[PDB]
């Protein structure tokens, strides 16, 4: 396929770019996954609260099985489980939904997506009257072992952790039978995450970038804050190498051996995000990139400023 791939601590190997698909509406998301697809890629990155995985199911359907262009094995699939599925008892009728919807028998990798519970029921976003979250208080140490039966049951090949820190992820360890073999994370040139990915490393996990081109796509965008495009060293690399600007950072990262999993609907951009194991940074324009960090956070849960879950304990990033 296009990408190069990372070996989990399983044997699975997991290619280095996948398709990111939040905000890729039903409509469009078929098309996007057909085309990545035919040009080579072999990761998806899905989730319940994306609200397109039925839609994904009728693209993968057609395009990935027995007597289809691309083999079941060679397509790596992940899925994540939503907030309001923590219980122990949801947590596998979860996981069948997103396969049914999915059309698929298995997933490669099943993420929890935060490590704190929102209440129990069909509204994936359950609050109050003031618009503020009803929580619930299932720990992701029984939430995790309720992901570890799933393993068991032949309907997930590994686990993960998506929005864990360090001492969280430390936390699942703890009791972890089955290991997680990936985390899932914010991590861009401004949110290097030096620090958690050489924890991760030091424990076997590999890291998935999320919004690797700094989210450009979200909806409440600070017009003050800095945007990751138009940083001025990646234009620069980008004018050097002849390449665009995603291209530069999506490069920084695989050249670390961070997976990414950048989002896009456009043909010309999908195929662009994937073409990035064709040339490499010098240690001096590695270094200029390394040096952009500013511990700059653009996916925060919001509501109608302001911080939605920052006050809750088992918040993830109020962490160094
Ligand atoms: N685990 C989690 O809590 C979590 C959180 C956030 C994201 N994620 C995952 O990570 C994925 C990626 O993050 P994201 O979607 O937030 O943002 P992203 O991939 O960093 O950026 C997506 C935006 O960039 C544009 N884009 C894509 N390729 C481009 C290119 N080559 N040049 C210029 N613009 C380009 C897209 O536009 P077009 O589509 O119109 O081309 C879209 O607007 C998500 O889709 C999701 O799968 C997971
Ligand atoms: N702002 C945030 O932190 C998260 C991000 C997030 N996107 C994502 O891929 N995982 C997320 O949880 C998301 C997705 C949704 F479908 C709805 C809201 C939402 O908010």
């Amino acid at each position: 396929m296009a990408a190069s791939c990372v070996l989990l601590h399983t044997g699975q190997k997991m290619p280095l770019i996948g398709l990111g698909t939040w905000k890729s509406e039903p409509g469009q998301v078929k098309a996007a996954i057909k085309y990545a697809l035919t040009v080579g890629y072999r990761h998806i990155d899905c989730a319940a609260i994306y609200g397109n995985e039925l839609e994904i199911g009728e693209a993968l359907q057609e395009t990935v099985g027995p007597g289809k262009a691309v083999p079941r094995e060679e397509l790596f699939v992940t899925s994540k489980l939503w907030n309001t599925k923590h219980h122990p008892e949801d947590v596998e009728p979860a996981l069948r939904k997103t396969l049914a919807d999915l059309q698929l028998e298995y997933l490669d990798l099943y993420l929890m997506h935060w490590p704190y519970a929102f209440e129990r029921g069909d509204n994936p976003f359950p609050k109050n009257a003031d618009g503020t979250i009803r929580y619930d208080a299932t720990h992701y140490k029984d939430t995790w072992k309720a992901l570890e039966a799933l393993v068991a049951k032949g309907l997930v090949r590994a686990l993960g952790l998506s929005n864990f820190s360090s001492r969280q992820i430390d936390d699942v360890l703890s009791v972890a039978s089955v290991r997680p073999a990936v985390l899932q994370v914010e991590c861009h040139p401004y949110l290097a995450q030096n620090e958690l990915i050489a924890h991760c490393q030091a424990r076997g996990l590999e890291v998935t970038a999320y919004s690797p081109l700094g989210s450009s796509d979200r909806a409440w965008r600070d017009p003050n804050e800095p945007v990751l495009l138009e940083e001025p060293v990646v234009q620069a690399l980008a004018e050097k190498y002849n390449r665009s600007p995603a291209q530069i950072l999506l490069r920084w990262q695989v050249q670390r051996k961070v997976i990414c999993i950048p989002k896009s609907v456009t043909p010309s951009r999908i195929l662009q995000n994937i073409q990035v194991f064709d040339f490499t940074f010098s240690p001096e324009e590695m270094k200029q990139l390394d040096a952009l960090n500013k511990n700059l956070r653009f996916i925060v849960p919001m509501l109608t400023r302001v911080p939605r879950d920052a006050g809750h304990p088992l918040y993830p990033f109020n962490d160094p």
